[PDB]
């Protein structure tokens, strides 16, 4: 263990004062291994082109010698395997003797070998070899599978261990990539034109959402990592872009779980003239989609407990089942909340609603953290195939538009997948005395001790006196959609170096 | 000023305990403006279709009432231009009568209209309106067309009047989807890597600082995503990019925003002669691309001052590091490099031709002074410089001929730094030495140099293959294209002056 990384540093300080291949700079490849794959896999068994002298490289896998004349190596590269046979007869000597050229590689090593293409008499796809070169030696003993890590934080950890022995790393890696390809060419076939807007910001805001905090030693200033783009992008709109959208990192400094990481992807897009009907139609053409691209039907399967557990089916047929927010708790309740939501009355009422049912009280008591707290109770639970939680009380949607129907509500919806929140949208608050009303009520639940609510910007009120359309804007969390679509529980799984504690 | 806008908000009060349309949640265009004018902009003069009734909506760009009875308004949206002709004998008196209406709108006002197609008898391309409604009032007096600080800090100002800020950002998306397209047909895989840690490395810049709260742990923002992204390629990922934000806590300029875009790509098995080919591929298609030509112009004062030509041909001028130095001082620096003897003769060459001096003066910074006078300064067409000395380039492989040096070079264009890219060192003894000379660099009170880190010297334990990497800075080669001498021209909301 120990002593083998000892050892193989002293295996290749011998190897560079003996005037040796000591890391050499370039190695130049004929084709890529998939690529002799795809020209050679073919051939009848022993076929070999002895006019053709070809240069491949990939990591060893395996290694044995079946005589002192004979050595069989597998090396794998880009998903591809190619068993290499090194015959003396082949063996070419200004490279070095064959006994002492093999004796300076091992299993995990990245080697280069030269040879001739073909396949073996037993039809193995090979190159029989002339040379081999070290490319960059493995100082580890390593495992075959993941299964053999000394724990399984390792994968995490050392997240090049687990790509390097675990195909289905690669491809949730490869998943993620397909599918965020497919939702910016969703929009970019809508005419969106995808922007960036400032990470760090004088002034957070556009989540209930606790932020990083940092300084800027030049400009003497404290800023905030972004919690969320929003209020950015709506000065876009402002401007007269019409069609805006942005991917990118969110941080939240929150805690990490299952569903949680402190950096994750989001995406934003603001749409001139759509309301948060449209907004739900929207939603349910591009996930679906995207699901049907994946998948071949809607209806997918998933592990909740890991794939040592149980298969359910998540299904994705549209229209989704909408549940109305203050409805569906008062149906938990069985008695309705008291009017207005936001008086002490109702605070009180609440309060004593998450003692009766076993509620885990938020800090403060403010009446939106109170219906957050009965929502997640009541609603979120009866949202297992993909569910819109619509029409959010204004007092916990602080740039959500008035509801234009129901008094008190927005027009808002959340997207919950198994009890998770996928999305969250709203026909935009475009009138600036209620706006400002409700951030002024926003920081006055951040002085109370509210560390997800927002400070006043006043940058933002300035912008809507200028004029926001009529507009809706919408929000998805990419992570949380790779869990789904690649059948995940952990979203430790979907990145690639997640946080993780200690 | 103060008093239009005030009385904007008493307007709006009025129109709401009128009981008038106040805020309308939901307006349904029967078509875009660019729409509009693709089906009936080629209609004969004085055209009108009665029997089709449409909505439309943009901004308000201009109101003349010419009469009691006739009101021009323009309206703007989607980069396209209507004209609506609102005439009392066509108004719908069920949303109003026709003056108080119309007296609800102003110049800026976001409204909907409703009426009939065709083209005014001048030839304008019109609707004959029947209706307006207020959707979005703007309650400030706007100027016909762009302090200039006021496009930084109110950019809507900037998109709304000014089409050519408009132009720019559409450049930047289409630049940056021919750079993904590239590198998609070459069959990388687009990765995203930790923006916050609990390390920094992969440059030399100051780091921002915060702390996670839950975890009690301070953390870095990144300066590069250099280190994960070679672990990726340590995994078999063989061909990976990202896209995205660096932090640096540093001073703001013409060049430098606190935040900017970068790329990193990394491929393993190219060294850094396969890259300095690839950029010229890369860069020199995008120029054409957006162009028509390798040779194109820059306003290094502003776009009525005079104008220089930028020459992308292929092959690039290349430029030695230490030779170019050398040939500038016209005697040579001492060796070894990083020697005491070195250092205090670097500080004499530069009192000598008048440089400003680093702090604290170590070889590499002294170094990065001198080829900033002597060598970036003669960068105007893209030019290579190359073969910095390791002492600088702590994570770049040896030169495989030239002692001293590494398999490095860095794009400059018009004496500016645009790609840095190398042979990457993968020989995890050297890796670390190189390291611990950084971080008693910054024991020594250099800010941008970075400690060491041990998760990437196991990583290269477990077999680095021979790999090329390479960055490059978004907003700078925005800058070229778009012909801008200011970053926060390329950067939708960029960082000002507090004050
Ligand atoms: N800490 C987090 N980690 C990952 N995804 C999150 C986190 N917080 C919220 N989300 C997702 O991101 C969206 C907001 O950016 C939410 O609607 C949700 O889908
Ligand atoms: N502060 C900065 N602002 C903008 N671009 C920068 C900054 N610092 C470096 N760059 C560019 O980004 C690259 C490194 O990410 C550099 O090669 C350079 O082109
Ligand atoms: N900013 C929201 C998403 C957009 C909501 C609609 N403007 C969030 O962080 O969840
Ligand atoms: N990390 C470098 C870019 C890549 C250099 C090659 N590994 C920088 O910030 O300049
Ligand atoms: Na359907």
């Amino acid at each position: 263990g120990s002593h083998y990384t000892d050892n193989r540093y002293k295996m290749m300080e011998c190897i560079k004062d003996a005037g040796r291949p000591f890391y050499p700079h370039k190695f130049k490849i004929s084709m890529s291994l998939p690529a002799y794959a795809l020209k050679y896999g073919n051939v009848e068994n022993g076929y070999i082109d002895k006019d053709t002298t070809l240069s491949l490289s990939g990591r060893v896998t395996s290694i044995r010698s079946s005589s002192s004349k004979l050595i069989f190596y597998d090396i794998f590269c880009e998903e591809q395997k190619v068993q290499i046979i090194a015959n003396i007869m082949e063996h070419d000597i200004s490279t070095g003797e064959f006994s002492v050229s093999h004796s300076e590689i091992r299993r995990g090593d990245v080697v280069g070998f030269t040879g001739f293409p073909g396949k073996s008499k037993r039809g193995e796809l090979s190159l029989f070899s002339k040379s081999v070169v070290l490319l960059s030696p493995c100082y580890h003993m390593l495992p075959t599978a993941i299964s053999g890590l000394k724990d399984q934080e390792v994968r995490y950890r050392q997240r090049y261990l687990d790509l390097m022995l675990n195909e289905e790393s690669r491809k949730v890696f490869k998943l993620r990539s397909r599918a965020i390809k497919y939702i910016r060419n969703y929009f970019d076939r809508l005419g969106f034109l995808e922007v960036e807007t400032p990470m760090l910001n004088m002034i957070y805001g556009g989540a209930a959402a606790r932020p990083f905090i940092t300084y800027h030693n030049e400009l003497e200033t404290q800023l905030y990592m972004r919690i969320a783009p929003e209020l950015y992008l709506k000065q876009l709109i402002v401007g007269g872009l019409d069609k805006v959208y942005e991917i990118g990192k969110n941080f939240r400094n929150e805690g990490i779980d299952l569903t949680h990481n402190p950096e994750f992807t989001a995406m934003e897009f603001y749409m001139a003239y759509a309301d948060y009907y449209d907004l739900m139609d929207l939603t349910e053409e591009l996930i679906s989609g995207l699901v049907l691209e994946i998948h071949g039907s809607l209806k997918i399967p998933y592990h909740p407990d890991g794939p040592e557990g149980k298969c359910i089916e998540i299904d994705f047929t549209t229209p989704w089942k909408r549940f109305s927010f203050v409805e569906e708790i008062e149906s938990g309740l069985g008695e309705k909340l008291k009017r207005p939501l936001d008086s002490q009355e109702n605070i009180d009422f609440m309060v004593e609603m998450c003692e009766k049912h076993e509620i885990e009280l938020p800090h403060p008591r403010t009446a939106a953290k109170l219906l957050d707290k009965l929502a997640g109770h009541f609603v979120e639970t009866k949202c297992t195939n993909p569910s819109f939680i619509i029409d959010h009380p204004q007092t916990m949607s602080p740039l959500a538009k008035w509801h234009r129907e129901k008094p008190e509500m927005t027009e808002r919806f959340e997207l919950f997948v198994l009890g998770k929140e996928l999305c969250n949208a709203y026909t935009e608050l475009n009138e600036p005395l209620q706006q400002r009303k409700f951030f002024e009520q926003q920081a006055d639940a951040k002085a109370s001790g509210d560390v997800e609510a927002c400070p006043i910007d006043e940058t933002f009120c300035l912008a809507l006196e200028h004029g926001l359309p009529p507009t809706g804007g919408w929000g998805l969390g990419i992570d949380r959609l790779i869990m789904f679509l690649a059948d995940k529980n952990n979203i430790k799984e979907v990145i690639l170096f997640p946080a993780m504690r200690n």
